[PDB]
This record gives structure tokens, C-alpha cells and sequence, in this order.
């Protein structure tokens, strides 16, 4: 279902998005660029180039329109913004050519409506693709890449 | 009817208006920040502190989109982007409740749409408030804040 989620452009076209999660407001950091919304982008983040995440909190009115997130991943069916995606074996993944170099930032949801984790793009077959993610590993993060795939 | 003209602009977000009479164009001078419009950023303007203006002359390129205005005003009830006012004793008691900070410079417009006067913040005993105002009389620039103005 639709909702608001702020997005990163660069000259005259788009480079990807980034979100609200709950308590925070976070972002990738492989992509370069600036928020659209000045009061959601004039401030000082923090940043780690290990895991790529920029990250600082939210203003008030901001924090009052917010998003709600849960902290685990169960084998399942999932939807997101271009369809359907299937997770196990800790793998999230989507059929081929359903994407476009430039959408590293849209959130998943799980069955319940509640966000799972973020996507950083990443992975091909000749088939249904992978994913590769960064998640909350029960109140930690931790990063999901496998090889054989760049940062799409 | 209503006019929606030259706004300003500041750190992404906005300060709120400045209107342009017959020859020049004025903006409160408190405020920080300057106009978006490139065309008339290019001046210089005349800063009076000790009056609250800002006063820069305009060229003669958009001079044929300018404005009506007047000096002369009886009793009666006014018109303007908030809503009605009313002029008894000079000041401007206006059904009230939609002012705001920040939107100082939105211009007063009478019936016949000549310009009679500008706004420079409120001022609140109950209902029905009486603001303060930017105005003129034959030659005469005058300050008229009643007492203990919320300084918009």
C-alpha cells in the first residue's frame, strides 16, 4: 500500500531513495546525493562506510508521521513496491528485470505491514534474482552480500 | 480578486512575502534572507532600521506587472489572503485566528483592489485582533504598532 518516503535526486534525474524507520532516519551511503526535503537533509548525520548507512534522528512533526518496524524474519511471502518477493534460507529474492540501477533504498514489507529490513540491489541470474540487504539482527545490525554481483 | 506574487525564499524553506508597490518594491526589513526571484535580486535595496523597511527601486523590465495602490481610506471593512478586516480608528481588527509568524510583507487590499497597506505582525487581547501595520499617508510613512506587538 502506498505511503511517504523521501527520495535522493541528483540533476535532473533519480539516484534512489531513502527512508524513516520508526525512530531514526537513515539512508545508503553508495550513492551520492542530497535529500529533496531541507529539513530532513540540512542536518549532521553519522555515517559508517563499513555497512553503508547514514543515520541521524528525526525532527518532531517528522517523528510524528512515522514508520513501524520489527526486529526478525520469518520464511514467507512478502510484497514490495515493484511485486512479490520469497524469503529462505536467508534469501530474499525477486524474478529478473524488475528493477533499474537506482532504486537502492526502497523498504520491504512483511505480510503484516511492518518493514523488515532495507535493500542495497545487487545480485543476477538468467532467472529469479537474489537480493542483498542490511538488517536488524535482533536489536544489532548485520549485512546480507552475496558474491558474484556489484552494487546495483 | 487576490493576487499570489513574488514570495521569498531562505535555507530552503521560506520567509515569508515581499509585495511591489507602483514604483518600487518593499519587503520588512527584520527578516533574514533574501528573494528567489533573480530578475529582482539584482538590486540594492535601502535598509531603514529605524523604520522596518526595505526599499529598493525596481527596474523597468517587469515595471508593466505591477500593482494598483492608493493613500486615501475611509471607514469600512476590508479584503485580504487570510480573510476580512475591518478599519475602525486606524487600526485593523481582523477576524482573526489564521495570522501566523514568519507570513509578515502579505499586503492589505481594499475593495477596489488599490494597494492601501502591508502587515508587520499581531497583537491579541481576545477576539477579533488588532495587528500592526506598515502604511503611508500623503508623503508620510508611518510605523503603527498598538501595544505589546507579536512580533512577527
Amino acid at each position: 500500500e502506498h505511503d511517504c518516503i523521501f527520495e535522493v535526486k541528483h540533476e535532473g534525474k533519480v539516484t534512489g531513495y531513502a527512508c524513516l524507520v520508526g525512530d531514526k532516519v537513515m539512508k545508503p551511503a553508495h550513492v551520492p546525493g542530497v535529500i529533496d526535503n531541507i529539513d530532513l537533509a540540512r542536518l549532521s548525520y553519522k555515517k559508517s562506510s563499513k555497512y553503508d548507512l547514514e543515520c541521524a534522528q528525526i525532527p518532531v512533526a517528522m517523528k510524528s508521521d512515522a514508520s513501524k518496524y520489527t526486529h526478525e524474519k520469518p520464511e514467507g511471502h512478502y510484497n514490495w513496491h515493484y511485486g512479490a518477493v520469497q524469503y529462505t534460507g536467508g534469501r530474499f529474492t525477486v524474478p529478473t528485470g524488475v528493477g533499474k540501477p537506482g532504486d537502492s533504498g526502497r523498504p520491504i514489507f512483511d505480510n503484516k505491514g511492518r518493514v523488515v529490513a532495507i535493500v542495497l540491489g545487487g545480485a543476477n541470474e538468467g532467472a529469479r534474482t537474489a537480493l542483498s540487504v542490511v538488517t536488524w539482527n535482533k536489536d544489532m545490525v548485520t549485512k546480507i552480500t552475496p558474491e558474484g554481483t556489484e552494487e546495483w
